[PDB]
């Protein structure tokens, strides 16, 4: 139903299908329309009462303003419609990485915190997002508030051991790229890893497979003693020597974060 809902522009296209701008014209709240063509869906769940793309099973155990709001669905012939929450404005992290370059540790510390609570709350509602990235993290720029988008790769969380990986390479651990085999949270603390990294010098460190083999950590900006300290840390490459979500938030360099208003007056022209 396009009566419900007004199209606007279309935001982007790629891997995620083609999201637009749009309006629930019943309140003329913003919101995002999220289009899927059921042929290129990976992986299916089902609703607990229906074959529904495995992105709206998860969606729905995570709807908080840490993660997106799935707020409505629909199925068309050959299509998945999804409805889901719009800030305004808005700007995804890569691009705000794009324009500003490396961020300051003080600003990288509010955006890290969040996304460290953003998915721990995946992991308690049992959900791994699996291709945690800076273009899958918008910027409520108003509240200073980064949500969590594109459940489109994750899958429940399990304890036991992951065999297939359908999120962004450069972002994978090393016990993927040479055994195709990984645990959900030290491979997500990997992947954290590689976003603090890119907060920080304004660029992912590795590119190359052997890269990330080796595991060796160049940093191409001044970085603080201890953000390097955590950054290494989560790259360790044995997993079990990665830091827990625990371990990560009593760091040293990550005390005394900005509440995220502070962080939108002081750092984002607020
Ligand atoms: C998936 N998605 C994107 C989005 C995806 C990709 C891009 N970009 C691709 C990389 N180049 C910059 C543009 C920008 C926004 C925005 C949203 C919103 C919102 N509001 C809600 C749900 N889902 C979204």
């Amino acid at each position: 139903l396009e009566s419900q809902y007004q199209v606007g522009p279309l935001l982007g296209s790629g891997g995620f299908g083609s999201v637009y701008s749009g309006i629930r014209v019943s309140d003329n709240l913003p919101v995002a329309i999220k289009h899927v063509e059921k042929d290129r869906i990976s992986d299916w769940g089902e609703l607990p009462n229906t074959r529904v793309p495995m992105e709206v099973v998860l969606l729905k155990k995570v709807s908080f303003s840490g993660v997106i709001r799935l707020l409505d669905w629909f199925e068309r012939p050959d299509s998945f419609v999804l409805i889901l929450e719009r800030p305004e404005p808005v700007q995804d992290l890569f691009d705000f990485i794009t324009e500003r370059g490396a961020l300051q540790e003080e600003l990288a510390r509010s955006f890290f915190w969040q996304v460290l609570e953003a998915v721990r709350h995946c992991h308690n509602c049992g959900v791994l997002h699996r291709d945690i990235k800076d273009e899958n993290i918008l910027i409520d720029l108003n509240r200073g508030e980064l949500k969590l988008i594109d459940f489109g790769s994750g899958a429940l969380l399990k304890d036991t051991v992951y065999t297939d990986f359908d999120g962004t390479r450069v972002y994978s651990p090393p016990e993927w790229i040479r055994y195709h085999r990984y645990h959900g949270r030290s491979a997500a603390v990997w992947s954290l890893g590689i976003l603090l990294y890119d907060m920080v010098c304004g660029d992912i460190p590795f590119e190359h497979d052997e890269e990330i083999i080796r595991g060796q950590v160049f940093f191409r900006q001044r970085v603080s003693s201890e953000c390097q300290h955590l950054i290494r840390w989560c790259l360790a490459l044995r997993p079990s020597d990665r830091p827990t979500f625990e371990e990560i938030q009593n760091h040293p360099w990550m005390q005394d974060v900005l509440l995220p208003q502070e962080t939108a007056e002081i750092h984002l022209h607020s």
